[PDB]
């Protein structure tokens, strides 16, 4: 009973393994569909079931992800470290099905269903903290969630409040609680298993990955630095799909790539005479210089708390992966002082 592209054919009210009962669809992706379900063997707890196509490569992909979720569950027995919880998984007629705790909209969907209006800085703070907290729990267990984006950070609950802005004559949404979870472990890699060559989503991709210099945990921090910027202004920091433009935007926003990285990268067609081969006086050259600025010029306030957020973002968008801030040292960063510890 299969779709023309491999998906399960279901309707509201269908049952799965006479155990789950479909209520709604939450979304879809290339891999399959996520459905809201009631789980009558967990006393009617509401779950989110992921239904992946009959396609083998996805079936095998999910088996790897199921292993990562198994390990997360093994090393967070009290569900304190803010990665999504898998309650169950089963093979259903060639469809791999994973049972997750029910959460809300992503931090991206909310940001766009609010017209790409940034989150207020004190929300950026609790979101950034939880992000680092959860990705540090992975690093402390020899993992790299290879694919961090606002799409994969779910609000536990994205109920909000509407308020009218007298000042700016605008209807503003404000999510009530900022508890998040990190999701989508389909790409996470233990330290000891095989590493893909290219990982992450172009906009959140670290330069070491681009220059094929070898990657591990530090490349997540790069991602996190990009998501934080987006949380704070609404738009992605790097808006490209080409390597040389990408590498050129980084040089615009962060200054020149260090020579240690250049001389060592085998991607030498991007450089001439030790420097990035890029002519600012061209077609794409002045598209880059016009469409993004040095980092701290994106500051919307000289308040010291705002300078502390860009102090943070600057340390995660460091070129050299080992000069790059670690999540351990990030939970200790001055920017997170105003938070209440627990
Ligand atoms: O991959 C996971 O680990 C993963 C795990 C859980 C959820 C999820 C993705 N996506 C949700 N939303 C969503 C939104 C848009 C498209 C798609 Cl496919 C899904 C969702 C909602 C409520 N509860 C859990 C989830």
């Amino acid at each position: 009973e299969d779709d023309a592209e491999g998906h399960l054919i279901y309707h509201v009210g269908d049952w799965l393994q006479e155990r789950y009962e479909i209520v709604s669809t939450l979304g879809e992706g290339t891999f399959g569909r996520v459905v809201q379900c009631v789980d009558h063997r967990r006393g009617g707890a509401r779950v989110a079931l992921k239904i992946i196509k009959n396609v083998e490569k996805y079936k095998e992909a999910a088996r790897l992800e199921i292993n990562v979720l198994e390990k997360i569950n093994e090393k967070d027995p009290d569900n304190k470290n803010l990665c999504v919880q898998m309650f169950d998984w089963f093979d259903y007629h060639g469809h791999m099905c994973i049972s997750f705790e029910l959460l809300g909209l992503s931090t991206f969907d909310f940001l766009k269903d609010n017209n790409y209006l940034p989150y207020p800085i004190h929300q950026v703070r609790h979101m950034a903290f939880q992000l680092c907290q959860a990705v540090k729990f992975l690093h402390d267990n020899k993992l790299t969630h290879t694919d961090l984006k606002p799409e994969n950070i779910l609000f536990v609950n994205s109920d909000y409040e509407l308020t009218y802005n007298l000042e700016k004559k605008r209807d503003e949404r404000s999510v009530k609680s900022t508890a998040v979870r990190v999701v989508d472990f389909g790409s996470a890699t233990f330290d000891h298993e095989h590493h893909s060559t290219i990982v992450s989503t172009r906009h959140y991709r670290a330069p070491e990955v681009i220059l094929e210099l070898g990657w591990s945990q530090p490349c997540d921090v790069w991602s996190i630095g990009c998501i934080i910027f987006e949380y704070y202004v609404g738009f992605t920091l790097f808006q490209t799909h080409d390597n040389r433009e990408h590498l050129a935007m980084m040089e615009r926003i962060l200054g020149p790539i260090p020579s240690r990285m250049i001389r060592k990268t085998r991607k030498q067609k991007y450089f001439y005479r030790g420097r990035l081969d890029w002519d600012e006086n061209t077609s794409a050259g002045r598209y880059v210089r016009e469409n993004c600025k040095p980092l701290r010029r994106y500051l919307t306030s000289e308040a010291e708390e705002h300078h502390q957020l860009f102090d943070l973002i600057e340390s995660m968008l460091e070129y050299e992966p080992a000069k790059r801030l670690t999540l351990g040292e990030a939970l200790q960063h001055p920017f997170f002082a105003r938070l209440r510890a627990e």
